[PDB]
């Protein structure tokens, strides 16, 4: 519409209105350097000085130890999913995985290229609803790392608490909620995410890696996925996505001035609840099938008990500007993905809508 | 605070009135609700977007539908890995003519995956020329023959192409591409970076024969792999959304300029404006690059009186002409002079050199 809608879309997904309105008013000339960001040299002092405030204040928002790197690369999480086993493992080591969703899956099979995979549980046999008790888990005694994805996106389950790894380090593709709340870092190796889920527009990937793990790629690395040659160029080895580093450092700045990821975490909380609580009191007319304790914050799927409603709510609820709520073709229902960006009156009005539509078709 | 005269090699200047179209569409996409920023790559505005910067795109550069055209992130140096990863078998033989140092990192990637021969190179003379086609000595059973067809830093542009004897041609042309015609029927693979002239750096195009697709070495990350970007129409991830868009508010700003006739007789025009002023110094400025050959994108100059050179720069910078510093090699200066470069652009420069010439010569 002419006015902005609530935009419940997956990823790429919705972002704050004041950093697309700076991005706007400094599209053409950037600070008066007589240029716009999209034209910059990657090697001049003006997007130096954005990049390095980037990583700054990334740094400030999670408590990055100065122990870790951080890197900001192109190809996406998909691509991290091939640069992980690349860097960090030999042909005939062993990753452990838990697979609580189709992200981690994704991960296994395209980690089988480059080394071997043991997937220590799967969620799928009861449709990805569940995290599996920690203890209980069976780790492979030399395994390398241990990888998680720490919220699915499509399943909408989210880790609360970490697993700790046996012999080796924690990996975790944190994309669908980088920068939701405090991560405690120095409990992991690396740390990964697509930008375009919570943290900026989609061609920018954030990899957070201690230090001591980087090196020793393998020979058949690309150049390009190698974390060596990242870390030792700044992430300048070639030219970077620079708009894209650009408006995450808008949003990191942002999420500073918002009192930082501990504030952002309690407006994700209080959010999150009305639209899990709204589903819990409907008897039975929304569902939302995963367990109560690991229900992510940033994704919620739910369905009708009258599924031949399904279409008429998502198509009822576009009318009324709260756009891209279809669920996957798995499940159907639908699918609320409330990121920090998310405002709250919009988890309002689809809880308003809800409300109304349950007393129509009751 | 006025835009100044922006001389970098990549990124790049852009277009003003696409900058302004892309200011004005920022916040809310023609009424859908949100920005480009915020879209889903599924959706139907997204899709309308990727597909308008497709058609224009081959419409621009006459790309026929034997070719698939692909929008990946990785710059062109993940292609450097790509290639040969999808076009190879691990024993089999790459030729490559190296005409500057693009070209050799091309090589260097490719050892990884393949087997490679560098059957010329422009080393010994500083990479001023391009080979006579006729001698080259090419791998029988080549798989394909590798140029760059615009050497960035060296300044040194393909006219004509080789015929490749065995296999296909594959060009890297990031920092010709969309400057002129080209007869993609010549090629299997035409390549390149997006930023240089076309688009704001996170895009890279790959023009790819179709019989070319398929049959990636086993170790190909998925996201390196052609047929998976095929058949998934650039999707198969979350593309970089934004970037296509850009791209293709360029491809349909360089339809309405006239096509890609109309903008090689411009970048001719204010390219010979340049080289005529160096070749009439007198040899104060000296353009090292065989004259035949010399680019239209990348125009690498010296001063006789080497000291001078931090002066020009310097000087030129006061003047709103910025970036013209050379390579650490050879020093002096690069005027790149894009498709977006204003002529007044490199004519301020032409006459900044004619006055610092009379004023220290």
């Amino acid at each position: 519409s002419n006015a902005r809608v609530f935009n419940f879309a997956a990823g790429p997904a919705t972002l704050p209105e004041n950093v697309l309105l700076k991005a706007q008013a400094d599209l053409y000339n950037w600070r008066g350097s007589g240029m716009s960001v999209m034209e910059m040299s990657h090697r001049g002092k003006e997007f130096l000085s954005i990049i390095q405030k980037a990583e700054s204040d990334l740094r400030q928002l999670l408590e990055i130890p100065q122990e870790y790197s951080v890197l900001f690369l192109q190809g996406g999480a998909t691509t991290q999913f091939a640069a992980l086993p690349l860097n960090l493992c030999k042909s005939d080591d062993t990753v452990d995985f838990v697979v609580t969703g189709s992200w981690g899956d994704k991960a296994v099979k395209e980690a089988k290229k480059y080394c071997k995979t043991n997937v220590i549980w799967s969620g799928k046999s009861e449709k990805y609803t569940k995290v599996p008790s920690f203890e209980e888990l069976e780790q492979t005694p030399d395994a390398k790392y241990l990888h998680i994805c720490a919220n699915e996106t499509i399943h909408g389950v989210e880790f609360k608490d970490y697993p700790v790894p046996k012999n080796g380090f924690l990996v975790a593709d944190m994309s669908s909620n980088f920068c939701s709340k405090p991560v405690d870092v120095s409990k992991f190796g690396v740390i990964y995410g697509g930008a375009q889920k919570n943290v900026g527009p989609s061609g920018v990937t954030i990899v957070i890696i201690r230090k001591d793990l980087i090196g020793n790629a393998q020979d058949i690395t690309p150049v390009m996925l190698d974390y060596k040659i990242h870390d030792e160029n700044s992430s300048l080895y070639n030219t970077p996505p620079c708009f894209g580093i650009y408006m995450c450092g808008l949003v990191f700045e942002d999420l500073l001035e918002q009192g930082g990821l501990k504030e952002v975490e309690k407006k994700n909380q209080r959010k999150a609840d009305l639209l899990y609580n709204a589903i819990e009191e409907s008897n039975g007319f929304f569902r939302c099938p995963v367990e109560k304790s690991v229900r992510s914050l940033m994704n919620v799927p739910f369905t009708l008990e009258k599924s031949e409603l399904e279409a008429e709510f998502i198509k009822e609820a576009a009318k009324e500007k709260m756009v891209q709520l279809k669920g996957h073709r798995s499940v159907g229902g639908m699918r609320a993905s409330i990121y920090n960006a998310m405002p709250l009156a919009g988890v309002e009005k689809l809880v308003a809508f809800m409300k109304d539509f349950q007393a129509k078709h009751a």
